[PDB]
């Protein structure tokens, strides 16, 4: 039985509004309703992995697992296996996989982060799951961020706290946050960003939604505008939104948006908004294609509608050669030529690099670079031709060209990372000097760039 080179992944996010679900929720897992929907001809085809994020979830883990599994079994006639379940307060993530994947999945991790302090600590935060699927690392984050139209900055701060402090994936990748630890990272939830238009415009917004004219609403969506100004979710992608705002509905219908201020809302307006979102970040030149992104129309127990997204995701095999794992393969090498980092820092320590990759027996530390001043004020750290030759465990190009090198630039004085990035080995040529580039981030914010050339030797 061959190992797959692609899998499909279902992502669901639903703020359940503290109410039990209705008896049938299959439309969610079938990607039916509004937006980019899944073809009817696929309805019986199971996804490989289902990842369900809930917020304001009133159910026990047992109660929700029984609903989810019985739902999938009705759709597919497959009994899914539970990979992981993790709950923080009323924020929950469930990962289910087809039984054939049980032996392909390993290194299962769970974590949570509580956001805010005192007043603002007690119900918002995130849960996450990571695991390996054969040679591919997968991360999943369900976050419930701060509510309210005038708190976009708090939401951005919640995002940074979550990506700093959520402890998933390989702990040996110590300089790297979750935004670098995974081949594919999916981040979803009730992110709570709003359509920023005046309150007086509520009925106009409702009109536009009834006409399915979302353009003048999406141009005021705080998540898209904050992302465009590089305030949040730097280097993540989102599919185009082609479904109506998923919040705030009157329960038991979808015919009415309940936006007016009430004692129960803290006297806040809830203009119709895309609170419920799915974003992703995959390593460079790895296959990832969004095949659905939408909302259900027939699940009405909550003041939010469920959101679905599905993905094709490239995966790689566990690789064994006569040499690695357990030794190097002398027919392989990775050379960095003429490399330099450009950093935004005002500091003047020396810097060194660390190269981390599962194609190496362990991470590699460079010598210190040579600091120069850039023409527009910047620090440039030159490595020239000084960088250590990297010795991969396997030389076979079918393995090596699918790998990635994580880079951290660290202060000699503090050993703290000033910037992290990622280089794909999916090159146009081997034994050929080719340009490389990554932006560098720290705590998910842009701190610099790394560029140079690479020369990759494989056994072919
Ligand atoms: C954190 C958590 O909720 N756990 C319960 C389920 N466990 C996984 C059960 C075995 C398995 C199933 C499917 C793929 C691989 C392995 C792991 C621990
Ligand atoms: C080379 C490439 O294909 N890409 C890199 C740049 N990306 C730009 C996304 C622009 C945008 C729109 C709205 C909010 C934030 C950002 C798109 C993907």
């Amino acid at each position: 039985q061959p190992e797959p080179d692609m899998i499909t992944i279902f992502i669901g996010t639903w703020n359940m509004g503290n109410a039990p679900p209705p008896k049938k929720i299959t439309s969610w897992f079938l990607s039916k309703g509004q937006g980019k929907t899944r073809d009817d001809s696929a309805d019986y085809i199971p996804h490989d992995i289902y990842v369900i994020g809930t917020q304001e979830d009133p159910l026990s883990e047992k109660e929700w697992l029984e609903i989810l599994k019985h739902s999938l079994q009705e759709i597919t006639s497959v009994t899914f296996k539970t990979v992981a379940i993790h709950t923080l307060w009323n924020i929950r993530i469930v990962v289910l996989a087809k039984p054939e994947h049980e032996n392909r999945i390993s290194h299962i991790c769970t974590d949570n982060v509580k956001t805010g302090i005192a007043n603002t600590l007690g119900n918002k935060g995130a849960v996450g799951v990571s695991f390996m699927f054969n040679g591919t690392s997968l991360g999943f984050v369900n976050s419930h961020l701060t509510s309210g139209s005038e708190k976009k900055l708090r939401r951005n701060q919640n995002y940074m706290n979550i990506l700093r402090f959520l402890a998933l994936g390989d702990k040996k990748l110590s300089p790297f946050n979750i935004t670098h630890r995974f081949t594919h990272l999916f981040w979803f939830g009730d992110l709570n960003y709003r359509v920023d238009l005046p309150t007086w415009e509520a009925e106009t917004i409702i009109q536009k939604i009834k006409q399915q004219q979302y353009a003048d609403l999406l141009s005021h969506d705080q998540l898209l505008t904050e992302r465009r100004e590089q305030k949040v979710f730097l280097h993540f992608e989102e599919e185009e939104i082609t479904f109506a705002p998923t919040y705030r509905f009157e329960r038991l219908t979808r015919d009415k948006y309940a936006y007016t201020k009430q004692k129960a809302t803290g006297m806040k307006y809830n203009l119709p908004s895309w609170c419920d979102r799915v974003l992703w970040k995959s390593y460079p030149l790895v296959h990832v294609v969004c095949q659905s992104y939408g909302s259900t129309s027939d699940i009405m127990t909550s003041d939010h509608s469920p959101v679905f997204a599905t993905f094709e995701a490239g995966v790689t095999s566990q690789f064994v050669s006569k040499n690695g794992p357990g030794t190097v393969d002398s027919q392989g090498q990775i050379e960095f030529l003429r490399c330099y980092a450009t950093l935004k820092t005002k500091s003047q320590t020396k810097f060194y690099l660390e190269f981390h990759s599962s194609c190496l027996e362990s991470f590699v530390k460079s010598q210190e670079g040579e600091n120069e001043e850039g023409s527009e004020g910047e620090l440039v750290v030159k490595f020239g031709e000084t960088l250590p030759k990297l010795k991969p465990i396997i030389s076979d190009p079918e393995y090596l060209l699918d790998q990635h090198i994580l880079i951290s630039i660290k202060s000699s004085d503090s050993d703290e990372s000033y910037g992290e990035g990622c280089i794909a080995l999916r090159l146009e040529a081997t034994e050929t000097q080719l340009p490389i580039y990554t932006p560098l981030t720290h705590h998910g914010e842009l701190t610099g760039h790394f560029q140079g050339e690479i020369k990759l030797q494989t056994s072919q």
